């Protein structure tokens, strides 16, 4: 009964109720007036009419391969494009931060209580008379039928970007730190309070976890070696919590900053490559400093290796999964002549879209072997058994999945992906369309236009009705793919917004940061500027293996 | 010990050890160059040569009173050098902050921990030679000494700005919403974590203390009615622990947000008149909003007193104070066309700075009676048996004493006043000298010419021998009054930066926050842009007695 629940403001305009059935729109700062801010103002019009779609800057970007080979070196111009990249991208973004599971209104509990994560759109109110609002039936089809139907994969579908194991554990490592839902209180509920790049992954969350992983001599964390070769600590040794099944011995408890990271190997991989990073740039930093004692010395290195995963999340990670020949840069003076907010709230939203299970093989092929889930989950052995360099070596030659498209989630998993569609409910997200106009895109008209195709549109079309009644995440995962692309346009435009103003929001990146005596000088700064997922292997893999977030 | 001892890096430049007995500057964007950062850029020397001392500022600022009274009367020029004050005063703060009584180089951990006072000059390390660094005796002068000498009332000295004990108990109430010393872990530490002006001190820091605060009717705050007056409710009533002497009736135990308030009943005063406030904003948009219901009643009505507490903190509280002619403003849109961050750390040093002791008078005069500090202290009997009314008249015609100028800190308060003269160097602090250089000013080259006189300034040179190593607290009580004013050079010039910071830092001002819908509508937010001091006494104080933070 909300007579907001139709979500009639348009063009991030912001519904009030003036009455029990009526509303208002303010439409301050939308370049919009009018009931539903939908009357253009005058230089509006003239933005409209010259704004290119996300489609066609897509086309340009992954197009002219020649003529961005020039422009890539061109620091002037190099510099010019990645700039709009980052301000054209990070204005989608809400910051200060508004709304949350709990507050469809802004509210000093919604900005100030950390524990929440934040919403790009409101929730549905809980008196509408329907899910999305007032659209659609009174209740969203079968969850199971929507998974069963479209999502689940029949064949294996590679991915054409040619996105590899190291890409997709990576992926899945890195976005840890940052969503870290709070099961305890709910969906909408985070335990990464730092809300962003702050390597809680490794370090702990908290300080007393932090110290229980820490040596406390020469900035290092705690380690052991096993055949010769360094891998965390255990949490016997520790006293540090881990998520572990009963069956795991005390020897193969590692314990690592993140306490979900004993699920898979893939994980505990990069948690020890990590690891071995920290305590390297620890010698360096001691050979430069040799007057500094271990606290600054772990200080100074984890703002170094934070440094180093915003520049390898860029220039190779994002790079890789643009597809653009545009060479992307990390360069935080780009932002220091433009408005820019240096703070970050994770979004829900971005939790939902980055349920990239699809990536996912239906096996792990690891030298000669081919795990299974069952086989390779909670299963630190085979790491132990192959090694690093063979990890790195095999997940650099297995190809991922492809995300968008459609039917392809691993049965596997089948219970996360409908964990995904039912938590979206629970935390009332409005409709994928309602999402589409929140980051300047077009609704789609139909379920053809979404999935590019006829026969799982029409498997929506039956379950959903109306296009409008369409949910965010699974419409990622069915949407028409880019030609020869890893994700299609819906993901691309929430996904980069969150993504690059959670990089470059971080304090590091602020002009009273961003200078060399902060990372220990000039040494530890070029740390920061020169590193890659190849040097970051190179440097603690033995034989430093070739890598790459591509399959050869 | 430490090579950066000395602070050898001028103008912002920052040390760091390159050795046992070596430094580094890095001179990163301050305009300078060379060893120390001393050697100007082409630009900095032009900037440098036209820049007008603070000293000359506040004399045009503070005179031709007939040309500010045409230029307060147009729009688009008060607008302009309201926008530069905000911005040049902002420039001073770290954003994101760096430093704290821990952390003399950046770290996460100085970043991250919200529990830490922030630090505008990092400590001076540990293994100095001497307390200021390397100048200076082994020790400090006896803090006792300095108390007795130069910071003790002999006699009263009146504010000759005018200020009055509304703006005495004003400044006490507003500034204790971040200014809460987390005494338990050390000075340094805040249980303040909103770090600004989010009214914690009405409704609690906590959700916990907040919801036993709470009504749950209309959006409104719990109550009693005593004599017919509304007051706070009682701490048996609502359950919320509050600071009081065992033998305090039940029913003058009174509970507000801030667990201290009840040690002054000019505390309780203000805490009254805020808490009437709310429920009489509560009262106006259950007009508006029929259809709302109590927790959007009551967060929305949060939302407009913050917005309230900064307007009259601006243009009532900071304008009379000031001594401007021109006219101040609140206006939030002035900064969405500049680069400012809309985020804040209080500051260890504006904590220091704002403990302004000398401001009390040597008695509380309400009605006929003169109340020592003995009979005022824990005792809201006063307040009941006198009434807001006559306390609000009372203290508007009590003068107010000097803050600069010498020996007027009351003996009532000499254990308070040592304590900030103790833990400024429990924290380890930087000289007067250091601080003066960090927000633009010319360190003083004498105790002479620190407090334009000869007594106080020998028994000074007599404690400390050198001007370099003067404490910031005692210098800023001693230092000489700008002409007829209640402060010296140093209080405003580290004063305003801060308090100015932290007013527009608020989210309330971002351009996503400040618009009406935030507020419930033109209605609540015409609450914020007309609110004032003698409004806030006319709708919530029995017969309208006119107020101001002047005696009149
Ligand atoms: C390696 C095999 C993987 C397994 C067995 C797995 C399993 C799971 C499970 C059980 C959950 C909890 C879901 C719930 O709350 O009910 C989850 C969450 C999640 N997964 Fe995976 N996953 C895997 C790989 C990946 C990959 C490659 C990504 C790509 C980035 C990913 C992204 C996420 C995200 C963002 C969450 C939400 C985390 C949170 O909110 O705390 N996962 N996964
Ligand atoms: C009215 C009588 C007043 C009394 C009895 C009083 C007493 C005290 C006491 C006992 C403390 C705690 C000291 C400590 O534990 O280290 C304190 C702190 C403080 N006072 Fe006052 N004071 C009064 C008025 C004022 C006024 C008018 C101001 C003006 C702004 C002021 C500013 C401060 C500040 C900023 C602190 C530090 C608060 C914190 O960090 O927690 N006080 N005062
Ligand atoms: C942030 O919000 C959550 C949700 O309201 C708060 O968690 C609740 O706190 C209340 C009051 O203490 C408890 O009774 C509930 O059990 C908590 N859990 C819920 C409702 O999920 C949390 O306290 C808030 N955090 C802060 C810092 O205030
Ligand atoms: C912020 O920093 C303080 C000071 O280091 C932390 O408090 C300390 O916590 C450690 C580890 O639990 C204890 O051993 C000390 O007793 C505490 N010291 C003091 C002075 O209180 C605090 O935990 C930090 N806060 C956060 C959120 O990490
Ligand atoms: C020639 C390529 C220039 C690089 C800029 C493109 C980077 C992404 O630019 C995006 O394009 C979309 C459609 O115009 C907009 O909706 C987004 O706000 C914008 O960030
Ligand atoms: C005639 C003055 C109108 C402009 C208002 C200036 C408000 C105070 O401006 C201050 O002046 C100081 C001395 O120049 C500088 O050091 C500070 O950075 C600046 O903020
Ligand atoms: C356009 C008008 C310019 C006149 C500016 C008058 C400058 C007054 O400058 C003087 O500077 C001294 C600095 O120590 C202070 O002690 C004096 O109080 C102050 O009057
Ligand atoms: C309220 C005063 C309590 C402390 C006074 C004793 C400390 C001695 O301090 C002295 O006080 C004299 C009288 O004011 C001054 O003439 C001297 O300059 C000063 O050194
Ligand atoms: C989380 O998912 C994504 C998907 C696509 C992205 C594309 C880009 C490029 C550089 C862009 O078009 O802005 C950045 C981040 C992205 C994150
Ligand atoms: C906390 O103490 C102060 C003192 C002086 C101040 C002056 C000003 C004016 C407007 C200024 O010159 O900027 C602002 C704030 C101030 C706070
Ligand atoms: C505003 O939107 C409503 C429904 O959302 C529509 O009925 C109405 O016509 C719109 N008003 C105008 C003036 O366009
Ligand atoms: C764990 O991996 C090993 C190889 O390292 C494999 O032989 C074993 O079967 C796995 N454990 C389980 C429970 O499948
Ligand atoms: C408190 O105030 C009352 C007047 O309201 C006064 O008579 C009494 O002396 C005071 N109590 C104490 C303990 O000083
Ligand atoms: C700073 O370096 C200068 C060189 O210009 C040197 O003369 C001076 O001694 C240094 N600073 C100090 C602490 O004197
Ligand atoms: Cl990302
Ligand atoms: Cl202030």
């Amino acid at each position: 009964a909300n007579p907001c629940c139709s979500n009639p403001c348009q063009n991030r305009g912001e519904c009030m109720s003036t009455g029990f059935d009526q509303y208002k729109c303010d439409c301050t700062r939308t370049g919009f007036y009018g009931e539903n801010c939908t009357t253009p103002e005058f230089l509006t019009r003239i933005k409209l009419l010259l704004k290119p779609t996300p489609n066609t800057v897509h086309y340009i970007l992954t197009h002219f391969k020649g003529v961005w080979n020039i422009v890539n070196n061109i620091p002037f111009l190099r510099s010019l494009i990645m700039k709009y990249v980052l301000t054209s991208r990070s204005y989608l973004i809400d910051s200060p931060p508004t709304y949350n599971v709990h507050y469809g209104y802004k509210s000093w509990e919604a900005f100030s209580n950390l524990s929440y994560y934040t919403r790009a759109l409101p929730p549905v109110a809980d008196d509408c008379p329907t899910p999305m609002g007032v659209k659609g039936n009174k209740e969203l089809p079968d969850s199971k039928e929507v998974l069963e139907k479209v999502l689940l994969r029949r064949e294996f579908i590679p991915d054409p970007q040619g996105s590899n194991m190291m890409f997709a554990f990576f992926a899945q490592h890195f976005t840890h730190q940052f969503f870290k839902t709070d099961h305890k209180r709910g969906p909408g509920f985070t335990r990464g309070l730092g809300h962003g790049v702050d390597l809680n992954h490794i370090y702990g969350e908290t300080l007393d976890r932090q110290h229980k992983l820490r040596l406390f001599k020469d900035g290092k964390l705690k380690y052991q070696v096993i055949g010769g070769e360094v891998y965390p600590p255990t949490v016997k040794d520790t006293q540090v919590e881990m998520i572990y099944p009963p069956h795991i011995p005390e020897n193969l408890q590692f314990a690592v900053g993140q306490e979900v990271f004993g699920l898979v190997p893939g994980l505990m991989m990069y948690a020890t490559i990590w690891l071995r990073e920290h305590n390297r740039v620890c010698d360096i930093l001691k050979q430069e400093h040799p007057e500094w004692g271990d606290e600054q010395l772990f200080q100074t290195s984890r703002l170094i290796l934070i440094g180093e995963t915003i520049k390898i999340v860029i220039e190779d990670y994002v790079q890789h999964l643009s597809g653009y020949h545009f060479k992307l840069k990390f360069d935080p003076e780009l932002l220091f002549n433009q408005q820019f907010q240096y703070q970050n709230r994770i979004a829900s939203e971005f939790n939902t879209l980055y349920h990239w299970h699809p990536l996912l093989p239906d096996t792990f092929n690891i030298e000669d072997q081919e795990y299974s889930f069952k086989q390779f989950l909670y299963n630190n052995s085979i790491l132990l058994e192959h090694g690093l360099t063979q990890f790195v070596e095999s997940f650099t030659r297995q190809i991922a999945g492809r995300v968008a498209g459609g039917r392809n989630v691993p049965i596997a998993v089948q219970a996360v992906a409908k964990a995904s569609i039912d938590q979206s409910r629970e935390m009332k997200y409005q409709s994928l369309n309602e999402y589409r106009k929140r980051f300047s895109l077009k609704p789609y008209t139909s379920f053809e236009e979404l999935t590019g195709e006829k026969e799982m549109a029409a498997e929506l079309k039956a379950l959903y009705s109306d296009i409008d009644v369409m949910e965010l995440y699974p419409a990622l995962l069915v949407e028409k793919p880019r030609p020869d692309a890893i994700f299609g346009e819906t993901m691309v435009e929430l996904g980069a917004p969150f993504s690059l103003k959670g990089l470059m929001g971080n304090p590091i990146c602020s002009p009273q940061y961003w200078k060399p005596s902060t990372f220990g000088g000039e040494v530890g700064f070029k740390i920061i500027n020169t590193a890659s997922i190849q040097s970051l292997i190179c440097n603690n893999v033995k034989g430093c293996p070739f890598t790459s977030f591509n399959v050869q």
